């Protein structure tokens, strides 16, 4: 039989997912998802007695719903079956947003969203180079986190650079139930912004008042292992180390404020790509305590060995994918990334078997290959080395390391 | 490239989310959903210190697969991804249920549902005028839920009337670990049942023999404002006013049976409609305990502004949505609603810092304005001034406002 | 309007749910689901005080993502509303995985999947002809559970064979944090492999080493009625019956190794089909304990009134649907199943309550009607016939009655 529609032209794609769009532009579905399954393995400082562990499971499994209707208004709704982001009373969304559009240039976005700050989580977690983000992210996870409900605005500006903000109400209340208010700004001027072709310098701010509230601040870098503990499969459990590096639990009116400042910058040519972020933060103490402060830095550098550029979008300042053009081959790239941050918090007076007085600092090494067999499939694997400072595991370990490989499927 | 069907001929629309229906019938598929964002600010009774609290929350976030086989055979899945109704245990399902409608006009509808009493609950949650449902359901919960599963029965009768009953096995047991029985009927006349000419006449009933059964009958309404305790984002948290009117916690053997009587009316012409809804509940105590007794009512008066009058649907006997009639400025409606419940529970016989002794009493006014910019989205916000009697807040307040807004986004 | 595709040709199919896929083999998307709606009434055995209990629930409420990309890589994604496979840990799936055939006839399969243990097992739960699956698996529930993630090869071999292997990562793990690892082998010889025209024999092995591993090693069989304990709705509560035959909770250090071997045979003549399977295990206990052993089989004899038979399949080696050939009338089918279990824990020193010291022992009597009203809907009832030695409920009962109706709705 015929296939028709009652309204305007509708065209269907299928890469395994689906689309259905009219071709006026006014209406559209989209049906997509992306699954990563890891395993990996680690030792010394990344588990508790420095013997090894390993961690099988879903770094992320998202069924992925969108659309567009009145040609102006869209929405996205993305659900982690892996449960590893959001939580069982918010819901585990990757994303619940409705975004217009007829201010074009500007763009209203309002929902669950991740606040825009640094060009590694702008990227899609279908096309970030590493297997895990950077450790300046540990640093300072309310950032960028979506632990709430907001709304930005953003717009390209004059073909040449990008603006977000946004006001987001998190999850952390004061003593009223009046929930703590983040402020999000991100500028990037990207004057050449095509694929193979990035020269990128991007500065953020974020700012939250902690006054009378009850905030986690604790800081637990996973060091560039996620297996250490995670959900959806198993983990290394009772033996892995998730180290406090400072920061306390959520205890109310211990802080006045939390600010941080973030530098970016991204150069790509053809087939390499360097990109680099730094960020500061201090969290105010209130009364008679000490601040919390941290700061670190990323380097990465990264080589498409077949040759394809890594996608760059100006309209949201960010990395995507990579396209391979030899359809039985696909494409292979190569990649580096050096994390390095540091922690201090004054509070910490006494030493203990695994935390010693003084500034709290981390680093690693990632060496990694991924293979696009096609925009399907990708398969992935790093080599991750970590070094800290006046912290270690149970064991006396100040290093470790890791392995660890990915099966993507996007659709 | 061509887009065929090896079965009867196929119509496909967007809106955006999917239809594809075989056009002699037999076979359809619908995905679809609803995201409900809801930022509210509250403040005296709604707070136990009476202070400003607020909430930026989904209040629902469906997805919704539907379909038909076989010409008679349907079925409706529709999950919370906001968490809002059902549980962990049972599941997240605003539905899950199979219709048989090869007995036309009768309807079999087995599964989990809402079981019908009262034509607020009736209407569609998309299409609901104010931004939470009347009073007089948070003191009789159990009459409407889909707590359970069951099975109904309805039918349009003599194209003037609807008349619906069901069988329900509610999650609650008895000391055998057999569940709490419900009974529902409903019937309405409605001898003028069209969009803009509404004459609505409805008689409902509700039972459940309790005996030996472990039921939660604690009467905890949020008295209009939903961001006192809610899932999907944040709430007022350990500052959120939830007052307990009467009732107690779910142990077996304190009541014989509980049983509810509601009478409703609706009438509208042209962009004016006016709906009421009058409940009484009793559940009889065993041994030497009282009754526990509960009523009140609704009434509210809704205006298009644009001209466009409710749907309404003699199958289900309920209203539906507005469809705008001008493209560019859309729909614009106001809406007033009067709320008044009454709460007796003899078994408290001395005071507490935040009831006393007697009938508890609330009443609430409710204002707002709903802007349908197109089938799709729907903007609204609602005023919210509550008054109560025997009951407070911590802080002795017995009067609160709130002020709630909403955007939905419609699939 | 017009429905086009930029690439290949698409053929569009829906009997309830969707699929869409390329011409060419290279592109295609499957949504389908099954709900299965069960009602159960229990006595005896089956409840702690020997009264009749109830249960109403969704036994599964499964949403299905599917589809191929490239030609050689298919992605499977079900999930489980009902919650009654997985956890909010690792997730609710019932199946998350990636198959490249690119070696066919070897098949290779990662993620989250049932290990290869069992003809009832691998046969779909849409089809399995008894409403729930035979006693055997209650005493060996690791070798085909999904409990993890894994690797799995298989293939038929020279048109009269099936192979399959996996290596599985369980979600226990030893005092390293390091995972159980689960080897499967199963391989059938099955030279007629039609429907109705059926000879299946088959073995199979599972393995796991438990040193110095936490591992749940209880077995409590709901003695073949899920309503004892189930989710998705209600159940018997504090009045259900889960008895305890033996083995342990997970303490670390408790088990050396556990190894199961199972032997297999299907017959199928038209109308008529006979199955049975046999298992035994061993867990091997660690310095002076004893260890646990399991022992059982079931024998299941089916014929379809209508005449139909059921499907089978040599890829995967299992039984399928039932077609109905009267469109009116659809497919009537009558069984009977026998099970018989033993579980030897000489730990076990003194008589309790419930346990005497000895082989505890389980049979059941399963009889039942399957009514296939088409491919979309089947209604069933069983009726159930438990009868134990060495163990009872509280009240002291050894054997125990159950009815259980089901409506299923597959899209
Ligand atoms: C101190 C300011 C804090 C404000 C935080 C608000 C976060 C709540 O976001 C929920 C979004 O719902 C808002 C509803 O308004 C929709 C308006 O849409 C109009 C589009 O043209
Ligand atoms: C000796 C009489 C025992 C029977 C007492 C039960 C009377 C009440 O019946 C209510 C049955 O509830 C039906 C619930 O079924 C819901 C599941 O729907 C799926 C149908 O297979
Ligand atoms: C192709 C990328 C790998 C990621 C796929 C995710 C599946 C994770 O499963 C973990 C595999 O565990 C197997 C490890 O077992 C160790 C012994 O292996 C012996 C195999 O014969
Ligand atoms: C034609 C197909 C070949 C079938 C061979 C399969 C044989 C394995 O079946 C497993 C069932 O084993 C049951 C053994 O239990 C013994 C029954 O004792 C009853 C004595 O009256
Ligand atoms: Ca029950
Ligand atoms: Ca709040
Ligand atoms: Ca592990
Ligand atoms: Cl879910």
């Amino acid at each position: 039989g015929t296939v028709t529609t009652d309204g305007a032209d509708i065209v269907i794609k299928t890469k395994g997912g689906l689309e259905v769009a009219t071709t006026d532009k006014e209406f559209s579905f989209k049906l997509g998802g992306r699954l990563q399954a890891d395993y990996g393995r680690f030792d010394g400082y990344y588990t508790n007695n420095g013997n090894t562990a390993d961690a099988a499971y879903f770094r992320r499994a998202y069924l992925e719903f969108g659309g567009t209707a009145y040609r102006d208004w869209k929405y996205q709704i993305n659900y982690d079956l892996s449960r590893n982001v959001g939580n069982d009373s918010a819901g585990y969304f990757d994303e619940a947003s409705v975004t217009y559009t007829g201010f074009n240039p500007v763009n209203l976005k309002f929902g669950r969203f991740y606040t825009d700050f640094g060009l590694e989580k702008a990227t899609s977690s279908k096309w970030v180079t590493a297997l895990e983000r950077n450790l300046t992210y540990d640093i300072a996870d309310w950032v960028n986190d979506n632990v709430g409900t907001g709304i930005q605005a953003s717009s390209v500006v004059g073909g040449m650079a990008f603006l977000s903000g946004s006001v987001f109400s998190e999850n952390n209340n004061d003593t009223d139930g009046d929930s703590v208010k983040r402020y999000n700004l991100r500028g990037v001027f990207a004057p050449l912004h095509e694929p193979g072709n990035v020269v990128h310098l991007g500065l953020q701010y974020a700012y939250r008042d902690l006054e009378d509230s009850a905030v986690d601040t604790r800081i637990r870098p996973r060091m560039g292992m996620r297996g250490v503990s995670t959900n959806g499969g198993n983990d290394a459990g009772s033996n892995g180390n998730r180290g406090l590096f400072g920061g306390s639990s959520a205890v109310e009116g211990l802080w006045k404020d939390d600010s941080v400042w973030g530098l970016e910058g991204a150069w790509a040519l053809g087939a390499f790509s360097a990109q680099a972020e730094y960020l500061r933060r201090t969290v105010k103490a209130e009364r008679d305590r000490e601040d919390l402060k941290a700061s670190g830095y990323y380097a990465q550098l990264a080589y498409t060995l077949t040759g394809e550029p890594r996608l760059y979008k100006l309209d949201g300042a960010k990395f995507d994918t990579i396209k391979p053009e030899n359809k039985e081959i696909g494409a292979w790239e190569l990649f580096y990334r050096y994390d390095s941050i540091k922690v201090e918090d004054d509070n910490i007076v006494v030493d203990s078997a695994t935390r010693e007085v003084g500034d709290a600092k981390g680093k690693t090494h990632t060496l990694g290959v991924n293979w696009y067999a096609n925009e399907a499939v990708k398969v992935s694997a790093n080599y991750v080395k970590a070094k800290t400072d006046k912290i270690s595991n149970a064991n006396g370990d100040d290093s470790g390391d890791g392995l660890v490989m990915r099966l993507q499927y996007v659709f």
